[PDB]
């Protein structure tokens, strides 16, 4: 369920120390099962206030990335033909998205054996887009593995804590 | 959906795929195994092994007691095979046989889909040096496992039905 707000504080710690290497970007480490679909967990700084909206709504069921990143292991671009594809049937979640200025950007996925699915989503902002997609396309093996071990390590961090 | 990965001329050309890639890594031994997690009993093997340890692990289906099989179905993050959680694992009839093929110091990266497949690149240093090995993974293993990712991507879109 992963609703322990200490774990997913060092998680978020954990990510924002190494994913600053990347550049100054928005970012969300979202995990879903398919146990607790309404309760995804959300670890991001996004604008809160689109955070909460997003929580509110449920908007993860028809994000075109989030239902893109099912089907995926391996990264993509929200400008790729899979999630422009998506956005033509809906695209309620971008509309509400311009507002905060998430409007370009990237999904790395996960799946583990515990039912998972984990996604790091990175966007510039408002920030200029050209240096962004060539930093995290050069990139794009180490932010995969950033999300790798950020994964591992709340898995972990959650297995400690239960045993204990 | 997802069909058997049974074609041998797509999983030739995938071999070649991966073998000219994983070479910028050194002279290395290769195995990527791909398991279904709920019908486990036939992985798809596409590997430059010793081909008589090939024959063999499939034969007496090995990878259900192989320690590095069994450890990276609960992870997702690349492991040496002398890691703890392998040393745990070690029934030891599958390292012991492996070893007369040289086939002794390792490196596991695991991969789960959604379609219930786990996908392993596993590699080996053989008889060569296991130091330049040892060293050549530690500092290329994020550019590893995006092969493995990106093999298992290409195995998903030719499979597709
Ligand atoms: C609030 C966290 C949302 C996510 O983690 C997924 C995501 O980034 N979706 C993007 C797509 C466009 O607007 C978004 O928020
Ligand atoms: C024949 C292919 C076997 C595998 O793909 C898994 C693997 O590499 N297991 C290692 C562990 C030690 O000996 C092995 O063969």
């Amino acid at each position: 369920y992963f609703d322990n707000e200490s774990i997913n504080e060092d998680i978020k710690n954990y990510i924002q120390r190494r994913i600053k290497a990347y550049g100054d970007l928005r970012y969300s480490y979202l995990v879903m099962n398919k146990k607790t679909p309404l309760h995804p967990t959300i670890i991001s700084n996004y604008p809160l206030d689109w955070v909460k909206k997003y929580k509110k709504n449920s908007y993860h069921l028809i994000d075109p990335v989030i239902l893109t990143a099912k089907d995926k292991v391996a990264p993509f671009a929200w400008d790729d033909n899979s999630v422009i594809n998506k956005k033509s049937t809906d695209s309620a979640v971008f509309k509400l998205a311009r507002e905060y200025n998430i409007v370009n950007g990237y999904t790395f996925v996960l799946h583990d054996n515990s039912n998972n699915m984990a996604t790091l989503n990175i966007s510039n902002g408002s920030d200029d887009s050209i240096s962004f997609d060539e930093s995290i396309e050069i990139n794009k093996e180490k932010i995969q593995m950033l999300l790798i071990l950020t994964h591992e390590k709340m898995l972990g961090l959650y297995q400690s804590n239960s045993d204990k």
